[PDB]
This record gives C-alpha cells, structure tokens and sequence, in this order.
C-alpha cells in the first residue's frame, strides 16, 4: 500500500477525492489532494514537494521539456455562471459572451439592463443590482474563463486579457471554486464562474449560454463532451475547448492536467501514481459522469498509456509502466 499526495486545481477536486474514496476502499492504496488552485500544483510539482500537481491550464511543451515534466489530461468539465437573483430558477436566463464580457467590465450594472432584457424577451427581470465575483488566487478556472472572453469581447481581450490571474475590472474575490460557490450563496444579486459541479452540489441557480453556433445551451456532462467532439487529440493534448463549434456544444468546456517527473528519483511512487491513473481511466468514468464531468474518449486514453510507457522512467532509465 503506497501513500501519494497531489496538489493543484480545485476544477476536478470532487471527481479526484471521489475517486481517492475508493481506490483506498477497493486497494488499501492512499491518495491525499490539496485543492490549491492550478498555479499553486505547477509550484509544488516543480519543487517536488508533491507527488503529482494539477493544473487546467496547460503547459507548452517548451515548459514541459525545460522542467522535465510530462503532463496528460484526465477528464472534460465545463464552468457555468451561478447566479443568485430573486425569483428566477436554474437554467432559465440566457447570456452570451459579449453580454456576459460587459458584465465582468462593469458596463452593465443592474440585472434588468436592456441588453440582458433583449435576450430574454419572456422574462421579467428585477432592478437588482449585480455583484460580479471572480477567483482571488492563481486559477486555471481563471485561465478558461478568460480565454472565454477574450474571444467573444473584444474590450475585454484588449484590456484585461488572458491569464491564470488577471486585472480584474470590477468584482469581489473568492478563493477556490468553492469560495466563490459560498459567494453567490450569500450575495443576492450574486454572479460568479465555477466548475459546474460547484453549483450542482450547491443549489445555485446558472444559466444558459448562446454556443458559437448561436443556439442557447444547457450546461449538462453531454453538451461538455459535445463540444470535445472536434478535438484532434492526436495531436496534443493540451486542447482548447472554448466557445467551439458544434450542436450543443457549451461554450466554456475544459479537460484538466496532471503533472509529474519524466525522470522519478521515487520510482515506487512514480510506478503507483501511474496505477492510480489507471485505475481511473478503467473503473472511474461511472464516478466522474455522476459528478457530471465527461470522460475522455478510449483513444485518447490509450495515447496516454503509449506516452506513460516512453515517457516516465527512475534514474537508470527503466520504464515504470
């Protein structure tokens, strides 16, 4: 029985501790996850203070080559806008991108705005001023968000960008997707961006989204994999799944990553955080689709297993899968 420790993006954290619950039931096997956001597991798996780090925001392979790292993704997810406004339920306003970029500028200030009335013609909307709360730490759920906007708001690709950690133009900062779950709880008026399990768990009302297509869309585990469905996975890993073209396909959809050593100077921890993966891949997608994350498709993860086996050595250049 091995003891491992993981570090890094909150985005998947329920699907991960999930899955830790029960490997240790069925194998005896230990994993311990610390939700401390993307940039936090990139520092951790650099000064090998970790196991394994997480992250959604990916590495270049130029920053993979120059660390030693190799990275593979585990699960697709999708972030949604939780909001708190008196008298509306779950799923039934509709925003699209630009809209939803002024909001985060502060242009648009009360949830009865003209422009959020024209795209919801049948609803009566409250003169309910809005409070935009957005990640306080280094987050990869920051990084898909604002890659988000950036494509669907030219003032705000202009002027605040794309990042893990950016200016942010107006809004209150919680710390985790959890943090800003527990914001929105509390704040009537209330709008912020998490991993859609985040709202689910939590009875937070969300919304709909307009797809690049043009159609408005539910956030549900199929429409994330839907907009995965062009993906050239063959070629990298490191996809771009924003605002994608597509049937149903929701506009802020995301796979996750794991880090870790090329070189393993533990090799009994390198060998049994690689069954751990494996595990999941073969027995975990009942536990990730409960949880609404998508699975990746088995070609995919075939690719990684063909990687892990060139890839992950100890020190005397010995395979450890």
């Amino acid at each position: 029985e091995a003891s491992l420790t993981g570090a890094g993006a909150t985005f998947p954290a329920p699907v991960y501790a999930k899955w830790a619950d029960t490997y240790q039931k069925e194998t005896g096997n230990k994993v311990n996850y610390q939700g401390i956001g993307s940039s936090g597991g990139v520092k951790q798996i650099i000064a090998n203070t970790v196991d394994f780090g997480a992250s959604d925001a990916p590495l270049s392979d130029e920053k993979l080559a120059q660390e030693g790292l190799f990275q593979f993704p585990t699960v697709i997810g999708g972030v949604v806008l939780a909001v708190n406004i008196p008298g509306l339920k779950s799923g039934e306003l509709v925003l699209d991108g630009k809209t939803l970029g002024d909001i985060y500028l502060g242009k648009i200030k009360k949830w009865d705005d003209e422009a959020i009335a024209k795209l919801n013609p049948g609803l009566k909307l409250p003169s309910q001023n809005i409070a935009v709360v957005r990640r306080a730490n280094g987050s990869g759920t920051s990084f898909v968000f604002t890659s988000y906007l950036a494509k669907v708001n030219e003032e705000w690709k202009n002027n605040v960008g794309t990042g893990s950690t950016v200016k942010w133009p107006i809004g209150l900062g919680g710390k985790g997707n959890d943090g800003i779950a527990a914001f929105v709880q509390r704040l009537p008026g209330a709008i912020g961006y998490v991993e859609y399990a985040y709202a689910k768990q939590n009875n937070l009302a969300y919304t709909k989204l307009i797809s690049a297509d043009g159609k408005p869309v539910s956030p549900t585990e199929e429409n994330f994999a839907n907009a995965a469905k062009g993906a050239d996975w063959s070629k990298t890993f490191a996809q771009d799944l924003t605002n994608q073209k597509g049937e149903d396909a929701w506009p802020i959809t995301s796979t996750t990553f794991i880090l870790i050593h090329k070189d393993q100077k533990k090799p009994e921890q390198g060998t049994e955080v690689l069954k751990f993966f494996d595990w999941a891949y073969k027995t975990g997608a009942k536990q990730a689709n409960d949880l609404d994350y998508a699975s990746l498709p088995d070609s995919v993860v075939e690719q990684v297993r063909a990687a892990w086996k060139t890839n992950i050595k100890d020190s005397s250049g010995k395979p450890l899968y």
